[PDB]
């Protein structure tokens, strides 16, 4: 029997949240270890990471190591289903065929209980720019470049990061400088300098994960795949990966 109780609940809303429109059905890895997912988004360029420690949750146990097929978008409707404030408990069986939810209210007086059904599915350092900046300015960013083109170039030396968009109406960059306060502060870590181009609808994909946390963290370099991740308050973290365009 798996049995994972935490009381911020949100969080888990949140990451489905995230997820919903990346991946439709997704494989959950469920270990003494905690919560955690890899796949491939629905067309098949991108990667998801999502790693929730067991440490992170008020109660947890977890007999035997679970694959658990699930429909993102059906828990992210059951997760709507919660209120912010509720305590989330998720619950399995070593046979993993229906996972249970219970939403745990204030005054214990209002319990939901939900039980959805798993399918069989099975389960499948080089850096030179690390800029840590607002998530919100990330996702509005992504957002606005949005309108310019397909593709953005993101360049990272010692000055700034600057995000790059071209297309039919023209092109447009944005550029981010170092701050004196050093989650509101953009912070650039470059040991080389670096230029890259990546699909701008998978970042605003990427972006669904804003609430999450205040501070995205974009890892780049030119022969690995970027690394945006998003930090949790004090559990694990949502990593995606996005390969550079040739």
């Amino acid at each position: 029997m798996f049995e994972a109780r935490l009381v911020q609940g949100s969080i888990l809303k949140k990451v489905l949240e995230a997820l919903k429109d990346l991946i439709n059905e997704a494989c959950w890895d469920i270990s003494s270890s905690g919560v955690n997912l890899q796949s491939m988004d629905s067309s098949h360029v991108s990667l998801v990471q999502l790693t929730l420690r067991s440490e992170g949750f008020d109660t947890y146990r977890c007999d035997r190591n679970l694959a658990m097929g699930v429909n993102l978008t059906s828990m992210s409707k059951i997760l709507k289903c919660a209120g912010n404030e509720d305590i989330i408990t998720l619950r399995a069986e070593d046979n993993a065929d229906t996972l249970a939810l219970v939403f745990e209210a204030p005054n214990q007086e209002k319990v939901s209980d939900y039980e959805m059904k798993l399918m069989d599915l099975d389960v499948e350092q080089e850096y030179s720019c690390v800029v840590k900046m607002p998530s919100g300015e990330f996702a509005r960013i992504s957002r606005d470049l949005s309108h310019i083109g397909d593709a953005v170039v993101i360049s990272c030396a010692k000055d700034g990061v600057k995000f790059s968009a071209s297309g039919e109406l023209g092109n447009g960059n944005i550029k981010l400088s170092q701050t004196s306060n050093v989650e509101e502060a953009v912070t650039i870590e470059m040991n080389e300098p670096v230029q890259l181009t990546f699909a701008l609808r998978y970042l605003n994909f990427f972006t669904k994960a804003t609430p999450l946390s205040s501070t995205v963290t974009l890892s780049m370099s030119a022969d690995v795949p970027l690394v945006v991740e998003y930090k949790i308050a004090d559990m694990g973290h949502l990593k995606y990966y996005l390969a550079p365009k040739i």
